[PDB]
């Protein structure tokens, strides 16, 4: 488990609002994921995020919760899935602090 994997797993563990997290390369490759996020589920999130960016940041609210995406430097994006009713401000702050730590 890489340092980035531990950071992502740490975000998910500490933040009640955050269910899963991945970091995707410019090409859509999963570079890192929270350790309790299965490869099938992570790549499903990756396929969604890559579709989003074919259509920098994005925030999509649904019934489920939110999908939030932000830049993690010029070559990658951090992508998070929240639980239902999460405070977006809290999650965005946590993600911004994570990107800083990387």
């Amino acid at each position: 488990h890489s340092q980035l994997d531990q950071l992502l797993t740490g975000l998910v563990d500490r933040v009640a609002e955050v269910d899963h997290a991945v970091v995707l390369s410019e090409d859509g490759l999963v570079v890192s994921k929270s350790t309790g996020f299965l490869r099938d589920d992570a790549e499903r999130l990756a396929a969604t995020a890559s579709g989003l960016m074919s259509l920098r940041q994005a925030l999509i609210e649904m019934g489920k919760g939110y999908l939030i995406l932000t830049a993690a430097g010029p070559g990658a994006h951090l992508v998070v899935l929240t639980r239902q009713g999460a405070d977006v401000g809290v999650v965005a702050y946590q993600m911004n602090m994570l990107v800083k730590k990387i």
